[PDB]
């Protein structure tokens, strides 16, 4: 009982900010660790992602455990679609941050990184070619959050089935919202279903990139101590005291 | 210039056969290597997948190199959606072959395997819940073949761009075909776009499962000698002599 334009406005209002890379811009770059740069940016974006996630319509009606599970599952996909989105207008570069716009050569210092840079760049080029709009982008990122882990709840409890039912209902509303957007934009019925499919097929590519990067993650340094699940739980298990 | 019902019939006619597991059914099962069973079945299904792939409308108009690249990319996803499809009517089991229907316990002998069994079972349950039809299934498997590697062509040649253009056009026709199917089935316009989205979001899960299994593949025994690319090329680089 949210309309389409309500859902769009809600998602647009919940958008997280664009963070800066923390390096000293007054000192030489070759001293910079790209894995430290990425690790430190990603850790800071994560805190803002939890706050975004709570403002996605339907998300907080889920159990805490299910909220954690969706985010644990989708966090890198969600970082990556935000990255490809802000890179759209910067052909051949990735806009990690407004003070950190890298080309593929700047990924070659880390084993396996340039392959993921090449995939991200390719995905950003496809959004450019499709002329992805800001309204469509926030619907897609919401879908990733709700869809990516919904099939790995290891649960068949009644509660679990009620949760899955609700998620599938929210996802159906976002679908309606995407379609509303395109119709408003002047697309034919046929063009509408064609573009919905083009947009959702990109999500398979974003999953692919996430998996490939997670692979290099749980070897390569970073943050691995204190399981991600309980960190999410602490961030998610909020009190109501700062009301 | 293929209609929707033409495309459905074509895809239905191109379907590969259902293969049997080769073990001696007269000898004890604990002697059986599940990784050998899977390896040997998957290797035999691969040969039939190449022949299916050539009968997917639009596929053979691609360059040989691009055909190889799509299959190298999508072969495990394509095996997995066929598996979840034939398992649909066998709750709690995976129908690897008509003489090889396994439950999750039968995957616990291999490190990491039961997790992938659990994901496949969950995906087959979702197809059951949606009542996936045979016509929809062959469209989805065709989409996986054409979509999964189209963004990792490392190419911007004119030829490459023409290829990408054609693939995106074939994918748009299959989209039209899915929609045709549902309209025929009596779904409302709204239900049609909702179900198209539900179906394509499952493809993100199938990608996930493929990636996770490939991870355990390129450590675990199997077939790894003589790069998959050249094997695909030999199977794909056919003569016309048996005309
Ligand atoms: C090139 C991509 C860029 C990922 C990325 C980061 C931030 C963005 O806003 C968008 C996209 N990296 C990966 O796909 C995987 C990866 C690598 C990597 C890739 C190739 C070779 C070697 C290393 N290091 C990290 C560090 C990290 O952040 C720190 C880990 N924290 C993050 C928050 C969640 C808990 C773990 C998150 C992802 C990655
Ligand atoms: C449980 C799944 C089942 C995969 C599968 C096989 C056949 C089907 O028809 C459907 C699905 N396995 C995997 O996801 C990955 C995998 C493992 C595995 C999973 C967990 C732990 C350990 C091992 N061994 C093999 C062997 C193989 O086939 C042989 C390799 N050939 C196949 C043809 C392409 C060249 C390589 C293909 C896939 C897999």
């Amino acid at each position: 009982s949210l309309t389409a334009d309500q859902m769009v406005s809600a998602l647009l209002d919940a958008e997280p900010p664009i963070l800066y890379s923390e390096y000293d811009p007054t000192r030489p770059f070759s001293e910079a660790s790209m894995m430290g740069l990425l690790t430190n940016l990603a850790d800071r974006e994560l805190v803002h992602m939890i706050n975004w996630a709570k403002r996605v319509p339907g998300f907080v009606d889920l159990t805490l455990h299910d909220q954690v599970h969706l985010l644990e599952c989708a966090w890198l996909e969600i970082l990556m679609i935000g990255l490809v989105w802000r890179s759209m207008e910067h052909p051949g570069k990735l806009l990690f941050a407004p003070n950190l716009l890298l080309d593929r050569n700047q990924g070659k210092c880390v084993e396996g990184m340039v392959e993921i840079f090449d995939m991200l760049l390719a995905t950003s080029s496809r959004f450019r070619m499709m002329n992805l709009q800001g309204e469509e982008f926030v619907c897609l990122k919401s879908i990733i959050l709700l869809n990516s882990g919904v099939y790995t709840f290891l649960s068949s409890t009644l509660k679990s089935l009620e949760e899955k039912d609700h998620i599938h209902r929210v996802l159906d509303k976002i679908t309606d919202t995407l379609i509303h957007l395109m119709a408003k934009a002047g697309l034919t019925l046929q063009q509408q279903h064609q573009r919905l499919a083009q947009l959702l097929l990109i999500l398979s590519h974003i999953r692919h990139m996430s998996n490939k990067g997670m692979e290099h993650l749980y070897s390569m340094k970073c943050k691995n101590v204190v399981p991600l699940y309980d960190l999410l739980l602490e961030m998610l298990d909020a009190h109501r005291l700062h009301a």
